[PDB]
């Protein structure tokens, strides 16, 4: 889910990157 600086930066950029544009684009 989220660690700090060894998982949260890879879990949000790999799972959160493809989630904010083709899922719930609140732009």
């Amino acid at each position: 889910k989220k660690l700090s600086i060894y998982e949260r930066v890879a879990l949000f950029g790999v799972l959160g990157a493809a989630l904010i544009g083709a899922i719930a684009p609140k732009k």
